[PDB]
């Protein structure tokens, strides 16, 4: 709605001026609710939360006992997410390209909210690649993917049948729910996905 002067959501910079003039229009304002259903049934998982922007989620993780790393290349998205970790974990969250970052741990579980559509289309198949690499057979990419074709963006929506020619080579779909506390922006367009590492 407002007027930008970053225009390149490649870069960090672009990110950071949303989260500095307090348009961030995908944020929940908390966790959803499918995400602590989901979580709840992989207590045990270390977690890698990509683009994790304000991070609710790493601190809903870090009460569950999950090993958690969120990582986000923005330098306002990170001073977001301190803000809802606290001192008390904000060792949870690291400035970092997820196309470079190398987790301290082998992910069980990559968590998934508006980061795929967060990126250029021409990233989509590094996307792809990053995530087939992170993740050994069986681990999960999983969460909640904005579908259907965008006119402009971000947020890129994905066709399904665009995000199968990204995903099936490299994964088995394995869960496709509907979302019921989406916000306005994704309110019936995004689903909650579990994708299953293929061995
Ligand atoms: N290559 C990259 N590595 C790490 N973060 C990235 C990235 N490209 C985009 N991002 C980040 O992804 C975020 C998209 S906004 C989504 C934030 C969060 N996942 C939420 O659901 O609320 C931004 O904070 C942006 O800085
Ligand atoms: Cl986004």
């Amino acid at each position: 709605v407002p007027d930008f002067e970053t225009r390149d959501p490649n870069s960090p910079a672009f990110w950071d001026e949303r989260f500095e003039r307090r348009f961030t229009p995908w944020d929940q304002a908390g966790v959803p609710a499918a995400f602590q259903s989901f979580a709840a049934r992989h207590s045990g998982a270390a977690v890698l939360i990509p683009g994790c922007g304000s991070a609710y989620e790493a601190v809903w993780l870090a009460g569950q006992g999950n090993p958690v790393r969120a990582i986000d290349f923005s330098p306002a998205a990170v001073a977001a997410a301190h803000e809802q970790l606290g001192a008390q974990h904000a060792q949870l969250v690291e400035q970092a390209d997820f196309f470079t970052y190398e987790p301290p741990f082998t992910p069980a579980w990559i968590y998934e909210r508006a980061f795929l559509c967060a990126l250029p289309l021409a990233r989509r198949a590094d996307y792809a690649h990053r995530m087939a690499d992170l993740l050994p057979g069986g681990a999960l990419l999983a969460g909640f993917f904005f579908l259907g074709a965008t006119p402009k963006g971000p947020p890129f929506g994905i066709e399904r049948a665009e995000l199968d020619a990204l995903l099936t080579p490299y994964f088995d779909l394995i869960e496709d729910e509907a979302v019921h506390d989406s916000i306005a922006v994704f309110a019936g367009r995004e689903r909650w996905l579990t994708w299953r590492r293929r061995a």
